[PDB]
């Protein structure tokens, strides 16, 4: 509908696949080379689908911060034969606060969703679960499940991944350009 829009769908095109784990169907978003992000509690093993495809995942590694507290991110590699475009430019270096985000879906149960979020809060700490979370960003907008994993974006800037939610609010996990140096 307008530019906002616009780049969230040039990220969702080209830079996302549909991950099947054990826990459920997943908006996986690829990064660079053969490197994806997933929400952690998606519990990735040795094989993932990947667009229905049975793939071998060569690494996988749950990210915490240096208070060995949880984000939420699992950086995964896949044994995929084609590379992810590199969006890395398009990640924040910094924790902040956004306007005018969008959440991006694409699964077989939510293909094609695009919401406007509006406001995005530095929320900080979050007990998501059970389990205390760092550098949790928030907006207002009640999502459900089938949205994990979906794309948080404003216009030139991929800024984290849906991971959970209250039935009032969202709840993402921050990307920062940090966690893709090669
Ligand atoms: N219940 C499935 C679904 C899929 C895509 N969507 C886009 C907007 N609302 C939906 C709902």
């Amino acid at each position: 509908m307008g530019p906002g829009f616009d780049f969230a769908q040039a990220i969702m095109k080209k830079n996302t696949v549909i991950a099947r784990t054990e826990k459920g169907e997943f908006t996986m978003l690829g990064v660079y080379d053969r490197v994806a992000v997933i929400p952690t509690h998606a519990s990735v093993g040795e094989i993932i689908y990947i667009n229905d495809v049975e793939t071998r995942v060569l690494d996988a590694c749950a990210l915490r911060d240096l208070t060995d507290t949880n984000l939420e991110i699992t950086i995964v590699k896949l044994d995929r034969n084609q590379k992810f475009r590199d969006i890395r430019h398009f990640l924040p270096r910094c924790e902040d606060d956004y306007n005018d985000a969008v959440l991006s879906v694409h699964t077989s149960k939510f293909p094609n969703m695009y919401i406007p979020v509006g406001q995005v809060t530095n929320y900080g700490f979050l007990n998501l679960g059970g389990t205390p979370t760092h550098r949790i960003l928030m907006y207002n907008f009640p999502t459900r499940a089938g949205q994990c994993g979906g794309v948080v974006t404003t216009t030139g800037k991929v800024i984290g991944i849906h991971v959970g939610g209250n039935g009032a609010q969202g709840f993402a996990a921050m990307l920062l350009h940090s966690y893709f140096t090669d």
